[PDB]
């Protein structure tokens, strides 16, 4: 039950993954052979920080807002079961 820093430059459509849930948000899903499948997010991972920001206690809309906001990569730690 580990952390892992995730780090996924944006690539022509975004990120490459699907968010669910509020406080704390998981990844629902990530694209085969997208920025983020490559970059290591997998699904069930929950999503403890953003970038500089800790994310725990966002909702799953705030966070999609913020994530869509990023101008190049966002780094994310993520909680994980392993």
């Amino acid at each position: 039950m580990r952390y892992r820093q995730i780090t996924i430059p944006r690539g022509k459509d975004g990120f490459g993954f699907t968010i669910c849930c509020d406080s704390p948000v998981r990844v629902q899903a990530v694209d085969s052979g997208g920025p983020a499948e490559r970059a290591g997010l997998q699904q069930l991972d929950t999503v403890l920080q953003l970038n500089e920001r800790p994310v725990e206690h966002w909702k799953c809309v705030e966070l999609a807002h913020e994530i869509r906001s990023c101008p190049s990569e966002i780094i994310l730690l993520v909680w994980r079961m392993v």
